């Protein structure tokens, strides 16, 4: 509803930020809502979605296995990997680095998940093979949340990821299974309080991945909907701004009241 426009104006406002937001009706596909849907934003961490996508793939098609250990040391620890700093020792199965991708937002288990999988160019290829032509990973973690102006590394369009999070969520890409392997582990998201699940009624249903980056890029990608079934996904991507967290958080939660007030 173009009321949501007006929330999503006022936080460029507010911000001194472009903002992109797609509003997509997960059933049809149709875009609902758009604005800067064809501009290009940092994913920062909502790309581990379409990580663990690909490996869901690999392990439908047997060439994965989510109980498979995998082993790591201290050479591959980097910033902000909760998670993964627990079982040095251990390892952790495939299953369990991706739960804590997608739920911490642990970036060694997405390094190491991005290594099975062929890095960066294979998730590129991967999504390019599911029709997605213009969201690109080209570094890892934590190089890839560096929100450079103009640069294309790293960035995804708002409608071209919308789309992307439809077809793996509920298209025939993955199996049945797989889909809801990657709901759940979006459904058990840890991090992603202050966005959207914040202003979410009590009932709905949702599956979100948020991000957060350098120059003041903060993003979310999100299935949600009423009496606990998701029917619409929503796509939020800011960057360049200079306010706190707390402030980008804020209206980035005002842009989700307002979808869901006019739902």
């Amino acid at each position: 509803h173009p009321e949501t426009l007006v929330k999503v104006k006022d936080a460029e406002d507010q911000l001194g930020a472009r903002v992109g937001y797609i509003e997509l009706d997960l059933n049809s596909g149709k875009i609902l809502e758009s604005f800067r849907p064809e501009e290009r934003f940092p994913m920062m961490s909502t790309f581990k979605v379409l990580l663990c996508g690909a490996v869901l793939s690999r392990v439908d098609a047997g060439q994965e296995q989510l109980g498979r250990r995998i082993h790591y040391s201290q050479n591959d620890l980097v910033e902000y990997s909760p998670v993964t700093e627990k079982h040095l020792t251990d390892g952790m199965t495939v299953r369990e680095l991706c739960s804590a991708a997608i739920t911490m937002s642990d970036n060694t288990a997405a390094n190491l998940l991005l290594t099975t999988i062929g890095g960066p160019k294979e998730l590129t290829a991967f999504l390019h093979n599911m029709g997605d032509h213009v969201t690109r990973l080209d570094r890892w973690e934590p190089e890839l949340n560096e929100a450079i102006p103009n640069d294309e590394r790293d960035t995804t369009m708002p409608a071209a990821m919308a789309t992307t999070l439809r077809k793996l969520l509920t298209g025939e890409l993955l199996t049945p299974a797989s889909r809801q392997q990657l709901i759940d582990w979006m459904e058990a998201d840890k991090v992603a309080g202050p966005l959207l699940r914040s202003a979410l009624p009590a009932g709905w249903f949702i599956a979100d991945k948020s991000g957060a980056g350098e120059r003041g890029s903060r993003g979310i990608i999100a299935a949600l909907g009423p009496d606990g079934k998701p029917s619409r996904i929503v796509v939020i991507y800011t960057t360049g701004s200079q306010a706190t967290m707390d402030e980008r958080n804020r209206q980035i939660a005002e842009i989700g009241a307002s979808l869901i007030k006019h739902w």
